[PDB]
């Protein structure tokens, strides 16, 4: 059976499947769940994943449930040989640590301010507080940068998928101007046929942040 | 070369690198970094690794700055064919999910926990918000052991050892009465060898988040065997 990938395509971690998918010509199954109608709750959704997130990516038997395992398995599924998902154990370890990063610094980060805006309102989030934790993040990806001209080396990989999304999308709110290997890197995505997938997703979020949140972005 | 391990006991992610390392009797090099004194912003391991976070492995020229990828990095190395980090791709896969869930969820939500008790002190804290997300997290949990033996299916993985050494900080302040599988794998997890490496950390943390978040978790929380 073809892959069924539940999503929605404001989450930034959705949009990096999307962009994998397209860049790959993947035939998959798309079932839309709106998050911002509490559908990750409803009872069939939270049994097939408890922790009631997209993307959730359904293949066969397997049920994947976190954005980077479903691109490194897709990459391998569908990408064998390739050179996003590299096969050289070092280079494959370096995709895979920044892969974390974005888990665990640049997501993380980015998660708290949006959901500040949901809970407490625009006008009531320490947006100094969110600035400096997001710049931090700014500043490690221009460190990363440095010698490569991608994230994880020199050649695209799913590092800079899932990178790109979350960062489009806290630049929303926090320009790359002082960044200028950041600033180019974005640049160069965006010329990607494949950053196609992340427009319509990021346009959504804008706007129901700007709603929910009873603001409007720089 | 021998791989490098910049360490702190008192982080659950560090743990889960120390019982790795015991289990399969890799010979490491620890250098410590204290996490409470501020050691890791120095300017020497902020040049090593920008997010300032143990565990970091330098293993030859690859530097690791996440628990996970070192978890994957050591069983390729010292574990090949092995069925900690398994060949047959869909339980690979099975395993990497829970680990990326240990990583976006449950050590998510300890984290922010601990962390609010260090920065506004334990009296102040909104214990509740926290005790809930993190009884959903072992509900989660609890879901997936009725489904499995381990935490990934019927054989330990490395996906138990992300997950036991953040359950067991958890448990320092949040009972699991009312999570018997979580209990029952819990209790297996402990008598596994390789917990010892575990054991150390995990009090030394129980002593030191007393002391900054001037409180006492109850004693009674803690599941011990």
């Amino acid at each position: 059976p073809k892959p069924i990938l539940y999503y929605d395509e404001r989450s930034p971690p959705v949009r990096s499947c999307l962009m994998l998918i397209k860049l790959l010509d993947i035939d998959v199954e798309l079932r839309f769940v709106n998050l911002f109608k509490g559908e990750q709750f409803q009872k069939d959704f939270l049994a097939l994943n408890p922790q009631h997130s997209v993307p959730t990516l359904v293949h066969g038997d397997l049920v994947l449930t976190d954005s980077h395992a479903i691109l490194i398995h897709l990459a391998e599924k569908f990408d064998e040989g390739g050179s996003l998902w590299p096969q050289e154990h070092a280079e494959r370890m370096k995709v895979l640590n920044l892969l974390l990063f974005e888990c665990s610094f640049l997501f993380r980060r980015a998660s708290d301010f949006m959901s500040a805006i949901v809970r407490q309102g625009f006008a009531n989030v320490d947006v100094a507080h969110h600035e400096r934790k997001l710049t931090e993040a700014y500043i490690i990806m221009e460190r990363y940068l440095e010698n490569s001209d991608f994230m994880a080396g020199p050649q695209l990989t799913l590092a800079d998928l899932s990178i790109v999304t979350t960062l489009s999308t806290v630049n929303l709110m926090f320009p790359l101007s002082q960044f200028p290997r950041l600033r180019r890197w974005f640049t160069a995505m965006q010329q990607l046929d494949a950053y196609e997938a992340n427009c319509s997703g990021l346009e959504k979020l804008r706007q129901t942040m700007e709603s929910v949140g009873s603001f409007q972005f720089p």
